[PDB]
């Protein structure tokens, strides 16, 4: 039993609930599996999209949240109740809001293997144009992704719409 | 969203229970998707091992269920308590046993891809010897399964231990 016995999923809820808040955002259950098992905290707002090359399956445990999608070229939104399920086919764009403190959500996902890459991107909220991508190698979520949104806010080129002109908030 | 939207879980395991049930036992909730996720009930018990190639996802949602394992060239036992996590790893020989009815277990599983067989086992109750082992290329589990564990109730050269000529109860 590499990854350990059975344990009580909310008392381990409960026991991480500090990480489960700004600045940590989420925690990973167990480490070097193939399965990626998340809970995700809150609250959070962001504004970048992820490209995911796989399924993401989310089970949203206690409070609401939502997703941001580009569903058929237009934004939507997929809500997420608590006690809703949902799988989320590969490569659909989504931008997860969390804005309920104390709410906690099981996100499953696999570890891409080398040479598939997850994209993280930004559209203009003028004229709906990608503003500007990025492609990792995602290794370890909380390692290699907060580097990336930073170098996003601090260029005012990177943010700069190639189509109408205007600098993406960040 | 090729799987559809997110929906109430303890809603869906509700209106499913006359599925959760004998003979039928478990319901898968999305089809042809990558992630395998099914509901489990109960009662059921079983004396066939699974020689799963990836890693499977156990969550009790509801009662109590066990998972009689090999564990170190020893006869071990898991417990699936009501509200317990557990990720099994590739290859641990498990068979899990759910005596009661009404229990609920969520289990999320890979698709495996061609040539990476899965595996199905019985061992002697006296001797501890591998009695019979098939492999299949598993497409879905209600489909190609039954068949199986039949031929080897039918059988009692399936079922005769090589070791101690013991003939296993099937
Ligand atoms: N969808 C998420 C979320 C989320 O939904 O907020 C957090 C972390 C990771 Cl790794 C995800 O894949
Ligand atoms: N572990 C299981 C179980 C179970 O735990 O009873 C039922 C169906 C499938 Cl396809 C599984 O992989
Ligand atoms: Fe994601
Ligand atoms: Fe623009
Ligand atoms: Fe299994
Ligand atoms: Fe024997």
């Amino acid at each position: 039993l590499t990854y350990g016995a059975p344990f009580n999923f909310p008392r381990w809820i409960d026991e991480h609930a500090h990480l489960l808040k700004p600045p940590v955002g989420a925690r990973q259950v167990w480490q070097d599996s193939d399965f990626i098992v998340t809970v995700v905290g809150g609250p959070n707002h962001r504004t970048d999209y992820h490209d995911d090359p796989l399924e993401e399956f989310f089970y949203q445990l206690r409070g609401n949240a939502y997703l941001n999608l580009w569903v058929d070229g237009r934004r939507e939104r997929a809500d997420l109740k608590e006690g809703d399920i949902f799988l989320l086919p590969p490569h659909v764009r989504h931008s997860p809001q969390r804005p309920e403190a104390g709410s906690a959500c099981l996100v499953i996902e696999r570890q891409r293997p080398a040479g598939m890459l997850d994209g993280f991107e930004w559209y203009c909220d003028a004229c709906g144009h990608l503003v500007h991508r990025v492609e990792v190698q995602l290794k370890s979520i909380v390692t290699d992704l907060p580097p990336l949104f930073e170098s996003f806010y601090a260029s005012e080129d990177k943010r700069r719409c190639p189509h109408c002109g205007q600098v993406h908030p960040g």
